[PDB]
């Protein structure tokens, strides 16, 4: 005789370790102070991984016989959709099951409770309609470009002491990037000199090749030739070559040394080895052209001229592909001083382009650092009490739920966590949207002024995400039966 | 594993631990259905009291030792003052601990959280702002003078059918006490007869006892006589001795002796025309056949307390020896007599020159329970004279918790930093009370808070909780209400009381073992 | 199960865990967010007894087998010199065993290292000239008489609201104390009434004892008796045995002796038109009846104390046998009697001619939280008279300390060899003092010894630790200010009890089950 039978009180606590486990992992990775962990297992695991992204490192596992295999696949289609931000949405589903021990005292109906759950059907849609915040973020921007969202998702990441002025850079090259064109040919690297200011931008794609120190240093009406096959025959290149006019070619694989004798004499440069990566984005950005043998010239070839050229940047020599017709894709160049913290733009430059594409997409946004959360939470409170007999204490608990988020976002900050939840409230009350919570200030200021902004996807899918899990606990009553107790 | 030590939060937990089991027995006790609790012990206490009155239980016993029995001996104050209502005091102290748990959740500089209690007085100033009081209490009073504040004291207790007709007579009853005279004198027995009235008011006092069957059935320009020592004698402490005479023949001195006693008790009684002698305590059997035939009524075992008061009634008496007859005897005179009151023989002493003393002897329908009116009335003596003194009121019925409990969590939200937490945890302890009342009732709590809830919003401070009804409703309606002195003073008490200690980590050692 | 067994270097680990447990129960009471302890024990113990101030609760009670005691005993004669203010001595010793785990990684010889507390003889040094500013406090002192030093220990204790007027007052009572008289005949009592003031300065003395349930009520133009030998007779030092005697009139001539006794202290109290009498022990009856009658009030086992100092006062008198009445008795005559107070029963001896010793007595909330007035007002008489006596102080809230802590890290650089490492421990003992000022504030101890060094890093000396501001400000203004006396007296105090700690390590119990 076998199976599961752990009912009521013991089948409430399936569900509610499940959400404590992961709640204490996840909740270090938000804001600031956010930390890397690392994992290994057995049987079809190699070695130890270390995730900064939360999603990512759920998914790869189905460690235990505790349910929560089904609550972390859904994140996965926020996403492809929106996803990261910071992440906080699997934490707040979590903290629900908390309550639930109060519930005990509570010593009548479970049932009952879950009139809430319904409730909060409505209480997703709380968020939205209830309250003005914000919600321009048109298109484009001037002053509410950036200083916002990339700095929250940059917060968690340790660069942000110089790293907000880049994360500032970011919306920019997603400007650009907007429309239907699919999102692509985006490339960030880091220099060995420059200034206080640590970030430039490049109107073109920037490559580190050369053909060799020969080969004319300029070209102009350029014409661009990429080939799918290397070049490891003289004749044949030549002959088609020079009706063109062939200013460049790109190569994405080793070079045969034959041909770049004939390279130099003609007026043509070439890049030997240039990654693939480079090259599909350049493809997308010129017009395309199909690649294949070198039948590969004249019109199957589509070339766009501007201006190709190697360009000084203040130090060691790059070469610059700029004035593209297409204007879909862009790239940002980057400078430093050969310090270890200037290594660590890289770190940040990648998390910024994640937040943005869903930016331009949504063209809606919220006030971040948690002043919508207590916004809503101001308005949802009475809600509860206007509210007759049992359902006031079912929309109460979620109204009560926004209060923790203030005090999530205080306590990685270091600073007194009644203290930050007192301040925070009167500001929301007031009626000024721009107020949230200042982590480093320790207090209330305005969340403009620092950046912080949120995705408007965030936003509506993390309330109805937060349902998609936590109403399969207490609802169904079945798992039953085989030993005592 | 055992020494008595204790360490950061364990020591929380003995404060914890006192406030809860207490609040468990006396929350049932909230409300028109509260629960009456009976107390034994084998000696030093002779058989198990049951005390309505939360107040009385707690004065009586220190179990253990965890403390709590300091906390208790605040409430005695309180009552002497305001005194009672209903006993939700005791509750609100016990759930200010509960938070506590919540507390290790900030896990932070627990003392700050203290600046509460500087939350807890402005808490205090608008329970004084708003509630709604009344105006008016003309003295006497010809439709306000009751189906008020003595309706709230019974509507806890489950006499609330034709019992609320009896509260209405209660202030009859207080008319006459009020004022100079204190609290003295009011006693009250009841009656095996059905009626609609289910009551009666007397102009004397009552004493259930008789001489014998013997006697002389009626007196008139009644004379009384009470003795501190009984009609009895023979040992006197000091023996004498086993005592020496001079054979058989003086020992008949002896018995004569006893008649000297008699003689004396005949022929100084005759001349006073003396009609009622009160002994508090045994009485010899001799001097009761003298009575008889003389025309005089005595009581046997007349006790003491019924004496004391019907002493100030009558102008007194200074009782000693044998020698008290006469002047040193001031007996009032009107009319002593025992009267069948339909059911049983009781004696009536009236008439009385003071006036300051009178007796509430109800009648009603019978059963165990109308033993219930001695119960019931003992509360209405209480509520009245608070009521005519502060000629000020507040609804009953959990109605002003309900109001308080919807402004204070506008505030903490208002207030900045480290205050609000400490404000809103002194505000949602008032939420538990609309609870407590709603428990008791038998019906759902949970449906009760957010119905409650939504009505003291609107601004009606006369909507309540009905537990009859099993919803809310209008406790104006109701005539229930609770006097303006008890709500003002617990606020004060309850924050202070719970507030020491919390402070003091370690409640130490021993030299022993 | 028990085991034990220490040796060597985990035998001075038992000298380290002394000084750890005594840290955290005196680090929450310096300051102004300071705590209340309490400590309970049996056994020539009555119950409850809670002292805030360390040094009166670490005397009087020897614990345990581990050493420490020796430690606490030292800071009593630091409280002769000077003493209190904030209890703070006993901390900075402890933290510097924790060193000593270093001194292990040192592995050489730690007694060289005992050269640092010699190091820190002229460490005291650099600490006596360089600190503060405000000296003399010149003589009486119009507005100087207070709101200084007194208050900043009252500022440690939560009582500062009502009681910085308590302290004010304190400072008159050392401005008529002063003279050649040095520092004598002052008491002062707290008691249950409730006042704004919270306290009255009484011309006299104040006793708290009655005679009986008996006696005049209140004495004019009183007489004061004070007896060194009890009324009771009987036993004197040799029995002269038990006896039968033979008589059936000799046991009763002992009986008549007890009288004469009795004639001797009604005659000859008459004359003198003795109202009171007072006598430290215990007072046989027989007299007791016989001073009701006469008119004279009596106290039965006044303390002795209370009675040395009446003596100064009314110009004393020679404590002898009987013969002590009349001429030997000098008694001051004004007003002896029981005052209603508001509360509570006492005695009021006033008008007293000498003028040299005068009482305070103080009014407050009740509970044993009122002994803390005693607590504080401890405090206040001892540090005035040396404030004025030092003519000199330093600034409070650790101002002092952290100045000398930039300056000794210097000094360790510059010390050759053995003595660097001796010198810098002690030089990192006075960070802890920042740490524990600011850690029973609650507020985060690590970001305060920061911020704080900072401050006097850059030259000024004004600026400290502010408690209620959360970071650092001005202490001038507040009025926090240390005897100079304090400052020198426990540098030179703190190295000889720790050194004892050093030399210890071994203490020795021999075996298993």
């Amino acid at each position: 005789a076998g199976a599961d039978e752990e009912r009521a009180e013991t089948a409430r606590l399936s569900s509610f370790i499940g959400a404590i486990a992961i709640g204490d992992l996840v909740k270090s990775t938000l804001g600031p102070k956010g930390m890397d962990k690392i994992l290994l297992s057995s049987g079809r695991d190699a070695s130890l991984m270390v995730t900064n992204d939360g999603a990512t490192i759920l998914k790869n596992i189905g460690v235990d016989n505790p349910a929560a295999k089904v609550l972390v696949d859904m994140s996965r289609v926020q996403d492809d959709e929106v996803g990261d931000g910071t992440t906080s949405v699997t934490v707040l589903a979590a903290e629900l099951l908390r309550e639930a021990e109060s519930l005990i005292a509570k010593k009548i109906h479970p049932q009952t409770i879950i009139a809430g759950w319904r409730e909060a059907t409505k209480a997703a849609r709380q968020a939205l309609l209830n309250s003005a915040v914000d919600h321009g973020s048109d298109e484009v921007k001037f002053r509410q470009d950036l200083m916002n969202i990339a700095g929250t998702t940059l917060s968690s990441k340790l660069l942000t002491h110089h790293k907000d002025h880049f994360t500032k850079l970011a919306v920019e090259a997603v400007l650009r990037l907007k429309g239907s064109g699919n999102l692509e040919a985006i490339h960030v690297i880091k220099k060995l000199g420059g200034s206080l200011a640590d970030s430039y931008l490049d109107e073109g794609f920037l490559l580190d090749k050369k053909i060799g120190v020969n080969q004319p240093k300029r070209i102009e009406n350029a014409k661009i030739l990429i080939a799918n096959t290397g070049m490891d025959k003289m004749k044949e290149k030549v002959e088609r070559i020079l009706k063109h006019g062939i200013n460049c070619f790109i190569n994405r694989q080793l070079i045969y040394n034959y041909p770049e004798q004939l390279f130099g004499a003609a007026g043509v440069m070439a890049i030997e080895h240039a990654d693939f990566v480079g090259v599909e984005r350049l493809a997308l950005v010129t017009g395309g052209e199909i690649a294949s043998t070198f039948d590969h010239p004249e019109l199957v070839k589509l070339g766009s001229c501007k201006l190709i050229e190697e360009v000084m940047i203040g130090e060691d020599k790059l070469i610059h592909f700029s004035g593209v017709a297409l204007g879909e894709a862009c790239t940002i160049v980057l400078r430093g001083a050969t310090q270890q913290i200037l290594d660590e733009a890289e770190r940040s430059l990648h998390d910024a382009l994640c937040v943005l594409a869903q930016t331009v997409k949504d063209s809606r946004t919220v006030y971040g650092g948690g002043c919508s959360e207590m916004l809503m939470a101001h308005a949802v409170t009475q809600l509860a009490s206007r509210t007759p007999g049992k359902e006031a204490v079912a929309m109460e608990s979620y109204a009560k739920a926004l209060r923790m988020l203030p005090t999530i976002i205080a306590d990685n900050a270091g600073y007194d966590s009644a203290d930050l939840v007192a301040q925070l409230r009167a500001a929301h009350s007031e009626g000024k949207t721009t107020a949230g919570l200042d982590m480093k200030e320790g207090t209330i200021g305005d969340m403009s002024v620092l950046g912080i902004t949120e995705s408007f996807q965030v936003k509506r899918q993390v309330l109805l995400s937060a349902a998609e899990a936590a109403e399969v606990i207490l609802r169904v009553d079945n798992i039953i039966k085989a030993a005592p107790r």
